[PDB]
């Protein structure tokens, strides 16, 4: 079996969880899929916004290779931009979660019950991709487009500065206003908000938000070695942050030859940090089954007591590696990936599932939960598609509302 051969079985996999396991209603992505039948939250019917933007473009890579017909394809994306023109929305800004069924919110937690501005820039960031997918399409794919530009250029990034502050905040909810009170600094995942947040040809930010709020004026540029291996920034409450840090804002974000004030290389920093995850695994300190050279990826992703946000140092290891963290890093360290791809693939039906390969799964513990997530489903299809022919690069790049959005904040590629 041919890597390429390898590759294309995971992603016409990876796909279905989008295509054949969408809630039936909206056509977007549930927060989860069990294939046991079993949900503790019974929130089968629950989809997520950030997981749908995922999602969104794993459906269009599946569409660009013939998985589906372009009418099929049409058909799908036409249900999704219906259901998110319907769904709750506060100041424009996606909630975490609806019901897929009536598009009415499901407070994330109890004050967190209105718009989640970080998984808005993760649907948008899918949602812009299709626009420039379909932009020059025939008159009913431009049609759709046109729908998209509407939904883009009504979400009001500007609204969440809380009355014009130079930093975003994550949420904002009707009843408890700014209770949440959580203004975004780097490094984290979140770094494609603040790029789309002044991408917005309508209620775009000032340049300041970015070098204030998300930069903090420089203080996100800390240069620290992890496993021997040198990290340029500061990521936030940790030496080295869960892998997936260095894959949702990249999904459509191109890294090759990125380059800003902050950072020479954000292709370098996210591989040194893959680098970091697979030297921790390698390093095994706490000897778990399993974890080597062939077998490691440690991120946030449902674990043996629960849900874990995974990293690689001895305190947020639990032995448990998540498919989702080695495999969205084929763009950084391609063979490394695809040594875990194929030693995952090997392993058989308990780890590689109808919907690709499970979310998580303890080699120690004997835990292979028949389980998934669009945020772990949703990276896996994108990053080896990118990897593959840079389709979702290529399409989210060539947005002219992107481009002004990084030559504003200071963004260059060489």
């Amino acid at each position: 079996l041919s890597d390429d051969a390898l590759m294309d079985t995971v992603q016409r996999r990876t796909f279905l969880y989008f295509w054949e396991g969408a809630e039936p209603n909206s056509g977007l992505a549930p927060e989860r899929y069990h294939v046991d039948g079993v949900y503790p939250q019974n929130d089968a019917n629950v989809v997520t916004s950030g997981g749908s933007g995922f999602g969104i473009m794993a459906i269009l890579a599946g569409i660009d290779r013939g998985y589906v017909t372009r009418e099929e394809g049409l058909a799908r994306m036409e249900r999704i931009v219906s259901f998110l023109e319907k769904a709750d929305r506060f100041h424009g800004a996606y909630p975490h979660w609806w019901y897929g069924d009536t598009g009415k919110v499901k407070p994330f937690g109890q004050k967190d019950n209105g718009g989640d501005l970080v998984e808005t820039a993760f649907l948008m960031q899918g949602l812009l991709a299709v626009h420039q997918y379909y932009a020059n399409g025939n008159d009913k794919e431009k049609a759709i487009a046109q729908r998209i530009d509407r939904l883009w250029r009504e979400v009001d990034w500007d609204w969440y500065r809380k009355g014009g502050q130079n930093v975003l905040y994550w949420h904002w909810s009707p009843t408890y206003g700014w209770e949440m009170d959580f203004p975004i600094h780097g490094y984290n995942e979140c770094m494609i908000m603040y790029i789309l947040a002044a991408a917005s040809p309508t209620h775009g930010v000032p340049a300041a938000v970015y070098h204030d709020g998300w930069a903090q004026n420089g203080a996100i540029v800390s240069p620290h070695k992890v496993e021997g291996i040198e990290l340029h920034l500061r990521y936030q409450g940790t030496e080295a942050g869960p892998l997936f840090w260095a894959q949702y804002s990249f999904l459509g974000l191109d890294p090759v030859g990125l380059k800003d004030e902050y950072c020479p290389s954000y292709f370098h920093e996210m591989r040194n940090l893959t680098l970091v995850n697979r030297a921790y695994c390698i390093r095994n300190p706490k000897h778990y089954k399993g974890f080597g050279p062939d077998c490691w990826g440690l991120t946030a992703s449902y674990s043996v007591d629960g849900y874990a946000a995974h990293s690689p140092n001895e305190q947020d290891d639990k032995g448990v590696i998540s498919p989702t963290a080695a495999l969205s890093s084929i763009v950084y360290t391609p063979e490394y990936s695809l040594q875990v791809m194929r030693h995952l693939y090997n392993m058989g039906d308990k780890v590689f599932g109808p919907f690709g390969f499970y979310d998580a799964f303890s080699e120690t513990d004997n835990w292979y939960p028949q389980r998934y997530l669009a945020i772990d489903q949703g990276p896996i299809a994108v990053m080896i598609e990118n990897y593959r022919t840079g389709l979702l690069w290529k399409l989210f790049m060539s947005h002219p509302d992107v481009q002004a959005g990084l030559t504003k904040l200071g963004f260059n590629t060489n």
